[PDB]
Formats: C-alpha cells, sequence, structure tokens
C-alpha cells in the first residue's frame, strides 16, 4: 500500500507533451501559415524552440545534482541559488499555474459555447454562458485533482488518446479525393502547385506581421516543466526528468512541422465556398491556380470579400477531416489536460513554499493529508483563485502579465545553471553532461529581452513584483542554510583578492595598522572590540586573540560550536573583526603562537594591543613576568604596543549586547598627546585616524612636546605645547607613594656581587636589587613626575595618548617596569592609551 | 584667504526660490487655469508639490547626518547600494543639470529674440540669432560664475528683486479698472461672477486632459536640490539645509495658488481683441457673460475663432499688469537665474566626482585652479556641454529623456535613506525631526511611477543608460580584505567543502614535486599554504628574514604556483609544526589538510627523528586534520636562471588512477583523485576503484559499491574486488618485513607494562614483545596488500592508497613506520596515502 | 565502536551503523 511512483512515459513525457499541445494546433496554426508561408512558419517553429531546448537542458542539468523531493521546480531553483531568489520566484510560479488553470478552462468554455450556439437555444447571454461552463468544468477538474494522483494519470493519458485520434482523424480526411462541399471551400488534395505558390509570404490584415506571428506562436510552444513538477511521485527523477523534458520537446515540434507543412500543401488562400462557382466554359479568362482545377474564384478574389479558404476561415482544420467532431474532441482535451496539469503543478509548488517558512502568515496551506500527504489546502486555495478570474471571463489583458511571470522563470533556471557552473564548487558535480555554460547565459539574457518585446508594461510589473518580494526575503533573514552556489561564490571572490596581494611588493607607501586585540573571550571586554574597531574598520585588518589556557591540546569538534558562537556576537555588534583562539599552558606561549603564524601572506598583524593588568598587586607574582614579558616578546617580533586601561576595568564578567562609551559621540572635548619619543609616528597616527570619525570629529587634539617637524605630515594637529618641567623632585607624598608600592619586591641586600644577587634572584627573577634601583632613580623620577602635569592639564578630556616607556632588559626587572606603567596612568578620569611604534616610518602619508 | 560663507536666508532659501520660479509661472498657470479651473488646477499643483516634500524631507534628513562638501548628493547612494550605482547616478545628475543650463539659456535667447524682431529688425534668421544670443548669455553666465562664489551670490539676489517687483506689478494692474482697450480683450476687475464660473473645467484642444496639464506643470517644480549642492559652501548645513529648502518649497507654492485664483477671477475664457463691439438694445440678446459688462463677444464663442482671451492668449500677464516691459524683465530673470543655478550645481557634482578615489571613470579630466578653490575643471566641462546642446538647439525631443534622469536621482536618493534605515547600518543615524522611512518608500515608488506615466520611452532610455555606466565600471588590499570579512557571515555545507593544505615544503626549491602536485588540484579551488620551519633558538624577527621570505614568494609567483607561504621560528621541527596548525590563515579561509613528504632515510638516521616524523601525524589527527603522505622512488628533496622539472608539470595521457579504497574516511581519498582528474592534464586517464571484500560475495558487493560510487556522481570507470586480502605472504617477504623491524625490537622477553616502561622510558620507540605478537596480523597484511598493489598497478600514472592510524600507546613509532614503509616499496609510479578525519565530504542530497 | 570500517552505504544515509569517529580510532583507551 506504498504511494504510487510513476515511470518516464506516464510520469514526465506524456504530461510535458499534453501541456505543450494546446489550441494553436487547431485554430491558429493554420492561418499562421497562410499569412508567413511554409519557409517563414518553419522559422518561427525553430526560433521559438531554441529557447524551450535551452531552458530544458539548463532544468536536467539542474535535477542530476542529488536527490530531487517533492517540490517542483521551486525545489530546484531554491536549493541551487538559494532563498532570496528561488522564494521570490517560487511564489510568482504558483500564482501564475493557479490563474493559467482559469485561462484553459475559459478556453473549453468558448468552444462549448459555440457547439451549443449552433445547434439549438443557448442558456443566457453569450458571456454567462462562459461563467456557467467554466465554473461547472473546474469543479470536476477539482474532484479528480482530490480523488488521488492515480486518476490524475488516468485522465491525463485519455486526453493523449484522444488527441492522438484527432490527429490521425485529419491525416486521413487529408487523402480523400475532395468532395464538392470541400473543393468550393478550398480544399485540393496534394499538389504541387498549390504547395510552390504557398512557401511565400503574403500578409493581409493589421496583425499580419511577422513579429505579429510570432507573438502568437511562441506562448504556445511553452510550458515544458509540468513533469518537473511532480518530482516527489517519480521513481527516480535524476533519469526521468532529462529524458522526459527533452524527448517532449523534440516530438511536440516533429507535430508543429507536419500540420503546417501539410495544411499549407492542399488549402489556397482564398475561396468562396459557393458550390456554382464551377469553371464555365467560354468564360474569357479567370484567376489562380483552381482554374485548373476546374473552379472559379475571381470575383472573390478581385472584390477582396471571400469568407474561406486558408487565410480567411479559422476551423479550416475542422473540414479537411475525415469526420469533424474528432477535431473538437481533440481540442477539448488539449485545454482540459494543461487546465489539471496547472491545478496539480500549482498545489505542489505553493505546499513546499510553505514548508520553508520564509513569507508570514502562509503555512496553514502546507499541511499534507492522507497517506501521501497531498495538499488539500492547495487545491481549495487554487480552486478558489480560479474561480476568481473565470468570473471575470475578458482574459485578453490579463493574458500578457501571466505569460511574463512565466519568462521570468525561465530567466532563473537558465542562471542556476550558468552561476552554478561558472562557481564551480567542488561538489556541483551533475550526471546530465551535454550542457553548456554560455548558452545557459544566452538564454537567461534572451528571456528577458522577449519579455520586452511581447510587451513592455507587463515586463515591469513582473520584475517589480520580483524585487519586492526578493528584498522582502533580503531584510528578514529567513536562517535556512541549504548548499547553495551564491553560499560557494564568496569563498571563490575572497581567495581570488586575497591570492592577487601576492603580485605586489612591499613597499613604503602601503604602511596599514593590521592589530591583533587580546579580548580573551569578545563579550567579556567589549570596550576593546570597540576602541579597535573604531579606528580600523574599513581600513586594515583586526583579529581577535583567544588563550585557552589548559594542559590538553585537541580540538574536539565542541570547539568549534563554541567558536562559531564568538563570531556571530561579532557579527551581531557590526564589528568586522577575525576570531582565532588557540591552545597553549600558559598565557604568554598562546600569545607567541598567534603572533608567529596568524594572517594570510601579506595580511598580516602589526601591532598588539592589549589591556592592563588591574590586580597586578594581589596576583601571584608569577603572573606579572609572564605580562611583562608578552610586550618584550612583542618588540622583539618587531611589533608595535598599545595599552588600554580604564579606571573602572575592562573585564565585565565580573541575551543583549552590553553597551560602552566607544559608541557613543565624545562632544567638544579634547584628545591630549603627550609626544616623549620620535618612535616613528604610531602614536601620532592612532588618534588621528581615531578622531576623524564623526563621533571624534567635534574635539581639538593637543600634541605636546617634551612645530616645522608636524607640519610636513598635514596631519592637522591643532595645538602644540612645551611640558613645564619635567625632571625636579615631585610631592613627598607621591615619592612615598611609589617608593612603598614597590617595597613589596625588594631584595633587601645592602649592596653585593650581581652574581651573588642572581644567585637568589635566580628562583624569583621578579625581585629587585638595590644597586638596580639605584642606577635608575632619574627615570622613574621622571615617571613619578609626569602624572602630575597629566592630572593638571588633563583632568576632564575624552582621550589621553602617551609614550609608552621600555625597560633595560635584564638590567630593568618585571616589577618595577609594571610599577612604570602603573604610576604614569593612575587616578585619571579618561581611557588612557599607551602606545610605542617599532621604529618604522609610519606617516610617510597620510595613513 | 578667509573662505565666504553664507546664512540659510542667501543661501539656501533664495537660491531654492530662483530655481523653482520658470517660465510656466507667466507663460502657462493663466493657460492652464482656463482650461482645468480654479479647484482642480489647485488639485494638481498640490498633488506636484507633495512628492518635492517628501523629496525635501528626506533630502534634508540625509544633511543632519554628518558634514558633506560640496556636490555630495550621491554620496549616500554610494554609501548605502555600493560606489557604482552612487558613481553612475551622480555623473546623470551633473551632466542633465549641464543640459539645463542649455535648456533655460535657449529658453531666453527665445524671449530675447522675439522682442528684438518687434522694436527693429532681425540681422540674421531665426534659427541662427538664437545660437548667437545663447551662446553669448552662456559665455557671461560663465565669467560671472568663475569669478568667485561672492558675485554670483550678489547677481542671484538681482534676479530675485526683478522678479518681486513683476509680482507687484501684476498684483497692483489687477486692480486699477479697466481701460476701453484693456475691456476689450477680456480683462475685468475682481468679480464675482466671473469666479463662479471658472471653478470649473473647461476642456478644449488636443492637450486638453488633467493628465495633459499635470505633464506641463511638474517638471516645473522640481529644483529642490539646489542649496543641497553647496553645502560644503554653508555655515551650519545641519540647520540651513532643512530650514531653507523646506521653506522655499512653501513660498513656491504658495505664489502658485495665489496666481491661478487671482487670474481666475479676473479674465474671461476668451474675448474678441476688437475695439467695435459697442453693445446697444436692439439686435436680438448678448451670447454670454461678458455683455452684462458691455461687451459683445458672440463673434468668437460659436465660431471658435477669436485670437485673445484666457484660453487662447498666451500672454495675458503682460495686458493684465499695469505696465507691460516688467513682467519682460521678470521672464529674464526667472530664466538667468534657473540656467546659473543649474551651470554652478553642475560644476560642484563634476568637481566632487573628479576628486572621488572610489570612482575613477572621469577623474583624470584636468588640473584645476584651487588657488581661490574655484571648480575650474568643473566649470570647463559644464560649460562645454551647454554650449554643444545650445548649438544642436533641437530641445523637445530631448527635454523629456533629461527629465527623467532628475526623477531617477530622486527614486534612488528615497530608497537609499529607506535601505539604510531599514537595514539598520552602522553610520546612518539622522537627528530630524521629521523624518521616516516610509514616506522615503513611497517618494521612491512615485518617483518611478511617474517617469513611465509622464514619456514611457524616454524612461526606458534613462534607465538603460544607468545600466550601461554601471555594468562598465564593474568588468587590492581593500578588496581583499572586504571579501575575507563577508565570508564571516556564510554558513558552512558539506555540499561546499573545499580541501584546504598545509603543505610541509621547507624552502619551496627544495622539493618543487609536492608544490606542483598540491598546486594541481587547488588551483583556482581552495588553500594553499606552503609552510617552513626554521630551526633555531629564539631569534630576532629580522629585516634579512623579511627579505628571504619575499625570496621565496617571488620563486612561487614566477612558477605560476597559486599559493602563500609561511614561516615560523622553533626549536624543532614538530614543535613548530604544530604552531602552524593551530594559528595560520584568517577567518574561514584556514587550512583541514596536512601534506607531508616521506621520510626516505628512516632506516639508517637517528631513531628520535621518525619519533617526531610520526608525532606530527599523531599531532595532525589530535586536531581533527586530514593527512597525505607522498612518496617517490628517487626522493622528493633536490638540492641532492631555470627552474626544475617535476612529471607533475607534463601531460599524463592515458595512464590510470587506481584508487584502494580499503575504510571508510568519509571520501576524501575518493575526492582528492576526482579533482586531480577535473583538470588538463589528467582528464584523459581512466580511473580504477579497488575494495576489499568476500569470496562468496563478489557480485552482491561489486553490484553495491557501483551503485554507491553513482550516487556520489563521482564518474569512476572500474570497480574491481580483492578477496584474497587475508591471505599469508610469501615466506622470503615476511622475512624482509621481520629483518627491518629488528633494530627497533626490544628483545625483553614477555614482562607487565611496568617493566617494560622501566627500559622503555629513556627510548620510546622500541617495541616491546607483547605488541609484536598483538600486531602480527595486522602487519602481514599491509605485507600481503602491498603485493596486490604491486600486481595490479605496475604501470600507472598515480596510486592512492587509504593510511593506516595506530592508536596512541599501542603502537610505538618504529612499528608505524615499518607499516608506511611496507605499503609502498619497489613501485615506480607517486604513491599518495590518504586518511581523511571520518567526517562526511561527499553527499547524495542537495539539500 | 572500536574498530575502523569498510566502506558501506549506511553510513552515508539519512535517517544505526555509525563510522567510527577519529577520536574512538585513536585516543588511547
Ligand atoms: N585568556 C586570554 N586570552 C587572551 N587575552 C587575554 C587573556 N587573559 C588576559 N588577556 C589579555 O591580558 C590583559 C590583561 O590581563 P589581565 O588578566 O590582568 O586582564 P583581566 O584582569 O582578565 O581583565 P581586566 O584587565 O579588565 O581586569 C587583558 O585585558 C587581555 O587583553
Ligand atoms: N624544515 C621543514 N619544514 C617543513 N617541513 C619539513 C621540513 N623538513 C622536512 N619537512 C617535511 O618532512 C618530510 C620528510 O623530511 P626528511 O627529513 O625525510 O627530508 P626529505 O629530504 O624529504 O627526505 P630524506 O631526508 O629522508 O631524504 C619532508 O618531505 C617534508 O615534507
Ligand atoms: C500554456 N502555458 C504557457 C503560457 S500561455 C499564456 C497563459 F495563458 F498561460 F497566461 N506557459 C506555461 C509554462 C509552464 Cl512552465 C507551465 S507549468 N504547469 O509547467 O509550470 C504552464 C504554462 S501555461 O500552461 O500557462
Ligand atoms: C526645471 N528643472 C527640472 C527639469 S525640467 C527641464 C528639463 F530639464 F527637463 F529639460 N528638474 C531639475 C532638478 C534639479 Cl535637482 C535641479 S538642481 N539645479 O537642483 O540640481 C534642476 C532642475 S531643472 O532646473 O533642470
Ligand atoms: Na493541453
Ligand atoms: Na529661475
Amino acid at each position: 500500500k506504498e504511494p504510487v511512483r510513476f515511470g518516464w512515459v506516464k510520469g514526465v513525457m506524456i504530461r510535458c507533451m499534453l501541456n505543450i499541445w494546446g489550441v494553436i494546433l487547431y485554430l491558429r496554426l493554420p492561418w499562421i501559415t497562410a499569412q508567413a508561408g511554409i519557409v517563414l512558419t518553419w522559422i518561427i517553429i525553430l526560433l521559438s524552440v531554441t529557447v524551450t531546448s535551452i531552458t530544458g537542458l539548463s532544468i536536467s542539468a539542474i535535477s542530476t545534482n542529488g536527490k530531487v523531493k517533492s517540490g517542483g521546480t521551486y525545489f530546484l531553483i531554491s536549493r541551487s541559488l538559494g532563498p532570496e531568489l528561488g522564494g521570490s520566484i517560487g511564489l510568482i510560479f504558483a500564482f501564475a499555474n493557479a490563474v493559467g488553470v482559469a485561462m484553459h478552462t475559459v478556453g473549453f468554455a468558448a468552444t462549448v459555447r459555440d457547439l451549443l450556439q449552433e445547434y439549438g437555444a443557448p442558456i443566457v447571454d453569450p458571456i454567462n454562458d462562459i461563467r456557467i461552463i467554466g465554473v461547472v468544468s473546474v469543479t470536476v477538474l477539482l474532484a479528480i485533482s482530490l480523488a488521488g494522483m492515480e486518476w490524475e494519470s488516468k485522465a491525463q493519458v485519455l486526453f493523449f488518446l484522444v488527441i492522438m485520434v484527432s490527429f490521425a482523424n485529419y491525416l486521413v480526411g487529408t487523402l480523400i479525393p475532395p468532395s464538392e462541399d470541400k473543393a468550393s471551400k478550398g480544399f485540393f488534395s496534394y499538389r504541387a502547385d498549390i504547395f510552390v505558390q504557398n512557401l511565400v509570404p503574403d500578409w493581409r490584415g493589421p496583425d499580419g506581421t511577422f513579429f505579429g506571428m510570432f507573438s502568437i506562436f511562441f506562448p504556445s510552444a511553452t510550458g515544458i516543466l509540468a513533469g518537473a513538477n511532480i518530482s516527489g511521485d517519480l521513481k527516480d527523477p535524476a533519469i526521468a526528468i532529462p529524458k522526459g523534458t527533452l524527448m517532449a520537446i523534440f516530438w511536440t515540434t516533429i507535430s508543429y512541422l507536419a500540420i503546417s507543412a501539410t495544411i499549407g500543401s492542399c488549402v489556397v488562400r482564398d475561396a468562396s465556398g459557393v458550390l456554382n462557382d464551377t469553371v464555365t466554359p467560354g468564360w474569357g479568362a479567370c484567376e489562380g491556380l483552381a482554374c485548373s482545377y476546374g473552379w472559379n474564384f475571381t470575383e472573390c478574389t478581385q472584390q477582396h470579400s471571400c469568407h474561406y479558404g486558408l487565410i480567411n476561415y479559422y476551423q479550416t482544420m475542422s473540414m479537411v477531416s475525415g469526420f469533424a467532431p474528432l477535431i473538437t474532441a481533440g481540442i477539448f482535451g488539449a485545454t482540459l489536460s494543461s487546465a489539471l496539469a496547472c491545478l496539480v503543478s500549482a498545489a505542489k509548488v505553493f505546499q513546499c513554499l510553505c514548508e520553508d517558512q520564509l513569507y508570514p502568515l502562509i503555512g496553514f496551506f502546507g499541511k499534507g493529508y492522507g497517506k501521501n500527504k497531498e495538499p488539500v489546502r492547495g487545491y481549495l486555495l487554487a480552486y478558489a483563485i480560479a474561480v476568481a478570474f473565470i468570473i471575470i471571463a475578458e482574459l485578453n489583458t490579463i493574458a500578457p502579465i501571466i505569460s511574463n511571470f512565466f519568462l521570468c522563470s525561465y530567466a532563473l533556471i537558465n542562471f542556476s545553471c550558468f552561476h552554478a557552473s561558472i562557481t564551480n564548487s567542488p561538489g556541483w558535480r551533475p550526471s546530465f553532461q551535454y550542457y553548456n555554460k554560455w548558452a545557459a547565459l544566452f538564454g537567461a539574457i534572451i528571456s528577458v529581452v522577449i519579455m520586452f518585446l511581447l510587451t513592455w508594461w507587463a515586463a515591469l510589473i513582473a520584475i517589480g513584483v520580483v524585487l519586492f518580494l526578493l528584498l522582502y526575503v533580503i531584510y528578514k533573514k529567513p536562517e535556512v542554510n541549504w548548499g547553495s552556489s551564491v553560499q560557494a561564490g564568496s569563498y571563490n571572490l575572497a581567495l581570488s583578492y586575497s591570492v592577487g596581494l601576492n603580485e605586489v611588493e612591499d613597499h613604503i607607501k602601503n604602511y596599514r595598522p593590521q592589530c591583533l586585540v587580546l579580548t580573551g573571550p569578545p563579550n567579556f571586554r567589549p570596550a576593546l572590540v570597540d576602541f579597535v574597531g573604531t579606528f580600523t574598520r574599513n581600513l586594515s585588518l583586526m583579529i581577535c586573540g583567544h588563550v585557552l589556557i589548559g594542559p590538553h591540546k585537541q580540538r574536539m569538534p565542541e570547539l568549534q560550536l563554541i567558536a562559531n558562537g564568538h563570531t556571530k556576537w561579532l557579527n551581531k555588534r557590526k564589528i568586522k573583526a577575525f576570531y582565532s583562539d588557540v591552545i597553549a599552558e600558559d598565557l604568554r606561549r598562546g600569545v607567541q603562537i598567534l603572533m608567529q603564524a596568524a594572517g594570510l601572506g601579506r595580511m598580516k598583524p602589526n601591532i598588539l594591543v592589549v589591556g592592563f593588568k588591574k590586580n597586578w598587586q594581589s596576583a601571584h607574582p608569577a603572573t606579572v613576568e609572564d605580562y611583562i614579558g608578552i610586550l618584550h616578546d612583542a618588540f622583539d617580533f618587531n611589533y608595535g604596543v598599545c595599552v588600554m586601561r580604564m579606571r573602572e576595568g575592562l573585564n565585565v564578567s565580573k541575551e543583549e549586547q552590553a553597551t560602552t562609551i566607544f559608541q557613543s559621540e565624545q562632544g567638544k572635548k579634547t584628545i591630549d598627546i603627550y609626544w616623549l619619543f620620535d618612535d616613528g609616528g604610531l602614536t601620532l597616527l592612532i588618534p588621528y585616524l581615531l578622531g576623524r570619525k564623526r563621533r571624534w570629529s567635534k574635539c581639538k587634539i593637543r600634541v605636546f612636546v617634551g612645530i616645522s617637524l608636524l607640519s610636513k605630515f598635514r596631519l592637522g594637529f591643532h595645538e602644540v605645547h612645551i611640558l613645564p618641567d619635567i625632571n625636579q623632585n615631585p610631592r613627598a607624598e607621591h615619592t612615598k607613594r611609589f617608593e612603598d608600592m614597590i617595597a613589596p619586591f625588594r631584595l633587601n641586600d645592602g649592596f653585593k656581587d650581581e652574581a651573588t644577587v642572581n644567585e637568589m634572584r635566580r628562583d624569583c627573577p621578579w625581585k629587585i636589587s638595590d644597586e638596580e634601583i639605584t642606577k635608575n632613580r632619574v627615570k622613574s623620577l621622571r615617571q613619578v613626575r609626569l602624572n602630575e602635569i597629566v592630572l593638571d592639564y588633563s583632568r576632564d578630556a575624552a582621550l589621553i595618548v602617551i609614550t609608552l616607556p621600555i625597560g633595560r632588559k635584564g638590567k630593568c626587572p618585571s616589577s618595577l617596569y609594571m610599577a612604570w606603567l602603573e604610576t604614569l596612568s593612575q587616578d585619571l578620569r579618561p581611557p588612557v592609551i599607551l602606545i610605542r611604534g617599532n621604529q618604522e616610518n609610519v606617516l610617510t602619508f597620510y595613513c
């Protein structure tokens, strides 16, 4: 009792041929032959099937790259292009099918109306018949659709047999020698003179032009997607869709080519239809080929007023036939089958669009009833939308809008095969190899050129609705991840441009501040993220380091989940930063690994920004040694450093995004820069880049000095000063404050040999000897003295930037250098940044 | 010197006044009022000014968001929608102004010519007099404009005064009681019955339509951006622009309403113009309303043959007014002010474009004289375009094309505001009270509707020129970085898996075979990095080190290998390869495969080096990496002009690729050869897959494997089966294995694990006897599988065997190296030993 | 489990017989 699955004949080919075949076979193809001649009609047919052949190749390539499921064509396009461009146009495909149901039931109601009028009495006026008949027949179609998916197939094969009987009837009729009723109306069976005369065009009327015939034929060679829209009922779609679609195209094209060339070799363009017009001996000389076959249509031809023949009578194909009502049965089948195919297609596509929740308020229609989970709620919606348009009943102006909703799907079926094939992601590997990448682009271009040629003001409606529904999904971010070629183009393009940096040398004219930020977990201290993402956005690189302190190195896959949870926090704050974490047994070695290996070619960090050890007085003195060693390692690797201190600390750990002070307008405060060393120009470059943004543009920056030097860079610097007095004894309380803060790090050895001091300094290298204290007294006094000047001139600034001191390695221990760093920036309101470049010409240009 | 600035009255409001004032105020509002009445002319005016006031709200919300130079009107489009649309729209907006200069100048030349022909004689042809006067006038306007922006701002206040004296002239003329001549043309003073008559439409002529009057008025109400194009010369652009711009619109629309409603109460719609219509009693009755004042106007009213009146005479204001030449003066001012305002706005935008760094299309025009900071080379471009279009003198067929350029600008400005406000862009945050994004979206929709309502074929040329420019400009560091940060939002799917590699290549010119092999399947597909570890104690980053790194990059680029280069410093090789695995890369472009060479001389090297060589693979497996080990007969190292040539640089031909797929590793062992065969040198190579299985299920398993490889779409040719995989090898091959595991054998009897560790702590690479006995079958399997491989794959182009992995702590590093040596010896072709990380890299599905 | 697995169809389907993780064939037991 498993649900029934279909083969390729009964499931794809029959459905596609029934959909393609319409009424233009029976009521307009002979007239097109009469107008344009045989040769130009064949050219119209071939130009028309080129587009739908290229689209068949594209949709055959798409559906042989995986396992196709119960979604139809929306499934293919959306899983090969993405939710934006797939869900924008899976909603107009499903609507255009629902209204094509109505526009194929109207064409059957008109035929029944004509049949009833010319036999007896009609029901009502000749427009409300179109309503009664159409509404009653769309209901039997709905009952067939709801009755199961194995009764739809029986109806389709019945319609197919009816159409083939029609073809046989016509082709038998064109061979019987003509009768009097038929030869008077123009039909003289196959002749060479009536075929040669009828090759050349003979245009007559307002719409008798080449483009006026193309515009009639082309929308009837379309509809090739019907059998691909039941992907969820086929045994193996990856082998059933490419065969069915392409053989349906081939065989319907052969049918179109045979009908025209056969009708145009038997029927003459002008004929009168009066049995008295048989030729009379001695009636001078007459007009036309029909004079040889013994008929006389001179008067008609001349006065231009005869009502029969290939170019005047629309049912020429019904009188050539051996029996007339069989052609009417063929016309019934050719319309009912297309209506049923559209009704099934719309409700299969809409259910899949409603299960993938991209749009609001339409979930209700995705429920599946019964064992095959048929869309019972989608059939009723397509039924309501079809009845609403049947009641309008004059759809001569709504047809161009709908026929352009279907050429906009043709342009995205062809863009899906062009994009997937030029992106070339490992993983796109289709079984169907008989397609091209440039033909699939020509198809996408020409389906829009044709869209505009057919009707300029309906192409606009199509494209406008496509844009509206595209932008809704773009602004909604529906969080679905199906492998898509747009997702695979981002990597292609990132790699393509990143490699291209290798072709450019290292120069002095392209310095950029590329910084490595030691944040730990980014949300534990977002102030660093904000400060650094202010001045480096859209200009250079920014990496957020993180060291996972611990004895086991093993990248179990759990780690990737945490890393992706930290990489989305930075994507939500709209920070343009990378995230990188490493494993090491202590923080110094993790930082050293990040400094050695991170980056990619020429895009690698050259500045190290790190917070400040707020708790260095309480923590075990083994941590201070490694903290200072980090800065020493940065200076050894030829980096530049920045130490950032805030009064309240940076670690906020001790949902919603937290807010810091670097996200807000500063005002008309000042940025104070204490330029004490010609480090190269980083100390002056960080505030110049920072203050040029909107939030800091209303501040004036006042560089101090320990005039023509600052001029040549064109840094736009406001004030220049001279520090009052840097080397004098400060107040005794400040000196004792420095002296007692460092005392718990003192060795108390009087004065001894340096080796002897090292003998007990080996176990604790952070101990300070009295000789080291004595021989670095002036510098310590300078550090304690400059704090008072900073307190004076910068009580109420918005940012203070001071030159960073360097302790002589070996002769300056860790605790004393850390005390210096503590004593240049204690008790200050603003953020304080201590910078020192790496002796490189930085200001050699603007940035 | 001191740069000149302007307030809001003289800098924004006056400019927008004079830009909006046109000839329509003088020559066509009386006609429109007669043709459509008062109450419906008011509707036209209000509907027209709604669009311009919504765009004014948008353009004044942009000005309270930062500060912009002159002509940065497009800078928001290029910030919100990319600097391609922005640049193209800026170029079109400047060109349209440059042509508007020509249109206003010829409109002034027509008036002066028609005045001159009356009071004198025309020296030359009517058409050429236009081409002389227009060129002279544009030259004089350029001379005024190019000589400072203080003189232009004085001329454009003289124009304001001339217009305001004409308003007073007209309004004092309407109050004087009519003269005998003036009443003979239609003028009677303000009176109620004429006002009541004229409240309702009276359509006459081929243009008497509501839309026929809208299409004439609406393009005469735009010009509100004349004050926002000089935001760089304003004193306070965030308070001056929103107020001046929005008050100018109000004060011009009040004037339009006042003039229409005050001339509608004043004249009659038609009048004879002859003085001999004195009315006397006796001749019938009077047919009209003018007879109540003593004038017979029946001669025209029945025959439609009078040349005066409100609906027939275009120059009614010249006679209603108390003095005629002042209205001519008003027209002169109203035209020259518009021409000047269009000439300065074109220069500002062209200069901003030529100075733009993100749009070089037209950045090479000329050298500009910035001594007085004038846009000289933005003035000489507008002057040339204006003079060309004046000489052409074809206008009325180019007016709609250029009226739609401005509406394209309006639509994209409003949509850029909406887009930046809906996507919460970080940097769009205006401070303007009355700004709503839904109004800024209605403005865009309406600006696009009106384009196609006014002239449909000129809105398809305006759009088709934006797309020509946009697609012509689309087709190093700033692109490498903006695309790498864009990868952070895409998620990872199994369909887009890329094999990124870390090649342990040393100096890339000691083993070119490794780089040649790995740069074959990763070319244009995925990341490749050439690692190098410099063994030495802690070493200073040095200038020479970067010189060496540049030399190796140059060598790589000369060979046209598309790879990155990276080197680290470490105490030994293993501890540096860990650094490279942990930190190399950038974001989502980080390696996940490790490629090494074969330790060719492990037999004779110091057995502590094989410990580290195997530890490298152990660490790779610890980090979730895939491993490839490559072997050649003659070794990889070639150190033992022209670059060296390997066998991977030549066409392989018809030989085969043999994949001994023995264990399921997720499919990397199948996906490396597939990508290798996607390239031109390996595309003619047959691929054979050998799998192991039983002897009673040869077919049952062969069909299953063929079915599996067909759902992956890989396209491999044969599938063989190996049933003799568990036999014993030949005796003299087992002996060859066991004599090689001898120097590494512990010979400890059979002791507990503690006793083994006792003598294995110093050397951990030796093999206990228990580990010899428990690894007997696993080892003879390698010995026999080598026999099978050498049996089948004697003359292939590439052999691929799945790599065994030994349990950490149950396989000493000499046993595992012995297995690796056994699997691949005595073979001619290159041998690759792949082993993925047990995660799927291949998929059946598409979702 | 503990021993490596020969190629098989069930490892790639979506719906038992899960291939061992790299930590199960490599980490010390
Ligand atoms: N696990 C880590 N990973 C990366 N960087 C770190 C880590 N721990 C500390 N850092 C860096 O070192 C700086 C100072 O070290 P310290 O441990 O004193 O900071 P903290 O005390 O954690 O936070 P705060 O400085 O706000 O009190 C930190 O601000 C941070 O920049
Ligand atoms: N300095 C290095 N940096 C990175 N990888 C290396 C380095 N030295 C060796 N390797 C990798 O290890 C493999 C084996 O190294 P080995 O010491 O055996 O050198 P070899 O010349 O390749 O072989 P052999 O020394 O046995 O002739 C090499 O092929 C290479 O891939
Ligand atoms: C005959 N049809 C023509 C357009 S004729 C104009 C019209 F009346 F339709 F507006 N195009 C398609 C295309 C497809 Cl692809 C499908 S279908 N069911 O495969 O998806 C159905 C049709 S059609 O039935 O509408
Ligand atoms: C009256 N003008 C109409 C165009 S109607 C005449 C036509 F061009 F169609 F031939 N629109 C605009 C728009 C702007 Cl924005 C500006 S301006 N200086 O602010 O940039 C100037 C003008 S206008 O003065 O040319
Ligand atoms: Na049909
Ligand atoms: Na003007």
